[PDB]
């Protein structure tokens, strides 16, 4: 496949995507608002477009990887009319609603539109280990799936453009919450002189089974959260201990308190005898 | 390799696993539980069910206690407070570092040696090399009994402070329940569009496996948080999208609101251009 491709936005993700398109043999044209981020890509045969319009004109497939909808629109407005008949693959949707605005805006200028999302480190881009997911017209995805495969694995999610954006914010939700839990744990143990370097191996070990993911999934889908011998009321006591320990060590407690509140809400609704997974019930209900 | 008599007090899932491990390693094992009926499989494998706590403590130089918390541990051991002198008490059920210290001081006052233990694995892992149990307390005591504790799995000494094992335990529990909650928020995010959890899990599992925990520990230990190409200010704006997407999907927003509030504190402290790891600077500071 030698379909020409354009990549707009050369943050670390845009650069890895352009690099992957080149490595797969596509003629790649790149553009960034800030000059000087394209040197390695040019050295590997990318063409550095001088204007957005020239960038859009170079390819039937335009991949946009910039901060958000507002940046995407300001970038592309001067060349909006040049989008007619091309496919815009957008990895810059900050919300499911903005993705649908973006799809509509693209439609009013003659362009098909896929929303895209990937939650992997840039270096994994262009390897089978990168899982990229898309939503939007299935016929548009099927038509370009072979070019997009240069980026890694591809998953079609369905026709609603906001789907990919929804998955991305969810994964973003899991990531930053996880990262915050880690830093809270490091501060907890740090309050006794335990260096984060010494604690990190225990922390990573916590994540080596990843069994909880399928088991919680199966519980959520079946709508049944069998408590067994590690119930939610038990788990709430554990989170109490986190709070107590945090207070007594000087560490801030806002984060474990928020977790506590969620568990309490689930116990106040009769799941105190169910597994932790049953907390999804109160999460579906703004409080 | 054993026949050393071991007593296990508390026959919840962990205690039964531990008693089974001691039996498998060849140790004459006495068990006692508040609730009768949970010892049948252990007695078939050779364990002795003790009539009373006092009898169970007396049976063995080494007394392992895995119950809910210190308060329960103290309730059961009250009638056996005389029998304790001359033994070592291995507490695998301290809820907080402070309760572990209280336990140690209480054991000392009754003529008993004291080791605090933190178990970081599910009960099925106990007794296998996948189990890693950390201990704190007097090194001599830990050394003299390591060969018996080896029946449970790996053993790691953390230091002389008896609260250390509990600290590691609660920090790991803090990372665990915070991650679970993030995962459920995510799942509730996609679920609000009819997406099955079953499906979403593949992408969540990829978050892990792809890591940087050791990278953030280096930064924590240096006290230097280089922003590079993803600063705290950009991460916070991202978290804002999570909140906004959550409100639009009608999901509860308490958990991401809590992550965002932590980010905003570190930005108010002047870390907006540093990496997210700099948020630890406001965790060490009760707010
Ligand atoms: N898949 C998704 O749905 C999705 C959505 C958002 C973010 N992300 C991920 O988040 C990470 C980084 O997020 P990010 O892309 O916001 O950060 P980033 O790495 O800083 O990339 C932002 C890009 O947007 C450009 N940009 C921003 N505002 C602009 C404007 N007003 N006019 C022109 N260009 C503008 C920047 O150009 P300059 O070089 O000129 O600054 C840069 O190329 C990446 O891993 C990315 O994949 C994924
Ligand atoms: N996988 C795990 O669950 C896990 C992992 C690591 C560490 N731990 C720790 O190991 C310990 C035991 O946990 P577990 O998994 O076995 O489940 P658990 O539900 O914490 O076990 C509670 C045990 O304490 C006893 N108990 C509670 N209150 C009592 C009281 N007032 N008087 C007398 N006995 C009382 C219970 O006896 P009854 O049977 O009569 O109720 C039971 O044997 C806890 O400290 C827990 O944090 C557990």
């Amino acid at each position: 496949n030698n379909t020409p491709v354009t990549v707009i936005g050369l943050g670390p993700m845009g650069r890895a995507m352009a690099g992957a398109f080149l490595a797969a043999g596509h003629p790649t044209t790149v553009w960034n608002r800030t000059p000087g981020k394209a040197d390695a890509l040019v050295a590997r045969g990318a063409v550095r477009a001088a204007t957005v319009a020239e960038a859009v004109a170079a390819s039937p497939l335009v991949v946009v990887s910039v901060t958000d909808y507002d940046a995407m629109r300001a970038i592309l407005e001067p060349a909006a009319d040049a989008l007619a008949g091309r496919v815009l693959v957008n990895l810059s949707s900050d919300t499911p609603e903005r993705a649908r605005e973006a799809a509509a805006w693209a439609a009013e200028h003659g362009a098909d539109y896929l929303d895209g999302g990937v939650m992997v480190p840039p270096p994994m881009i262009g390897t089978p280990e990168a899982l990229i997911f898309y939503s939007g017209p299935r016929e548009v995805f099927e038509a370009h799936r072979a070019t997009l495969a240069a980026l890694g694995g591809s998953t079609y999610l369905g026709e609603d453009p906001g789907l990919a954006a929804l998955y991305y914010v969810a994964l973003l939700d899991l990531f930053w919450t996880t990262m915050s839990g880690y830093l809270h744990a490091a501060a907890l143990v740090g309050s006794e002189g335990v260096p984060a370097a010494e604690f990190a191996p225990f922390a990573t070990a916590i994540f080596d089974s990843l069994s909880f993911l399928e088991e919680m999934a199966e519980q959520i889908d079946a709508g049944e959260y069998p408590g067994d011998e590690s119930t939610l009321a038990m788990n709430a006591a554990g989170i109490d201990h986190i709070i107590h320990a945090s207070r007594a060590q000087g560490i801030d407690t806002a984060l474990p308190e928020a977790v506590k509140a969620l568990a309490e809400r689930a116990i106040a609704a009769g799941h105190g005898e169910d597994s932790f997974t049953s907390v999804i019930e109160v999460l579906r209900k703004p409080a």
